[PDB]
């Protein structure tokens, strides 16, 4: 378990000084950043900050939901903002920072020992 947290706290890190990361730090303040139609959009409201929190509280159990969390920040960025502003435009370019980030640093190999480890109980 702690292998995959490392990485994972590294990463999110590595996200946070990544060029625009900063947009994706916080969660949306919806009257502050002028954007009062936000939460009427997004329903499932993710950032850096609540996945190191989730980190910091040890409430990921398995490598995957980590992922799920960065991924849902990118898909929210896509689904609120028009695919050809900045916010998008930088959403995507964090997006494959991340997953190739998950290549280099080999965190989709825990995620693939997680798949076979949980089929191999389901054939028990």
């Amino acid at each position: 378990n702690k292998q995959w947290y490392l990485l994972a706290n590294q990463l999110i890190l590595s996200l946070s000084k990544y060029e625009g990361g900063h947009i994706f730090e916080k969660l949306v303040d919806a009257k502050k950043q002028n954007c009062p139609d936000y939460y009427d959009v997004i329903k499932n409201p993710m950032s850096f900050s609540c996945i190191k929190t989730k980190l910091k509280k040890g409430q990921y159990a398995y490598p995957s939901e980590f992922v799920k969390d960065v991924q849902l920040i990118f898909d929210n960025c896509s689904l609120y903002n028009t695919s050809n502003s900045v916010v998008a435009i930088t959403g995507k370019n964090i997006e494959t920072y991340f997953n190739n980030q998950l290549i280099v640093m080999g965190y989709n190999n825990f995620i693939l020992k997680e798949k076979k480890i949980n089929d191999m109980l389901k054939l028990v």
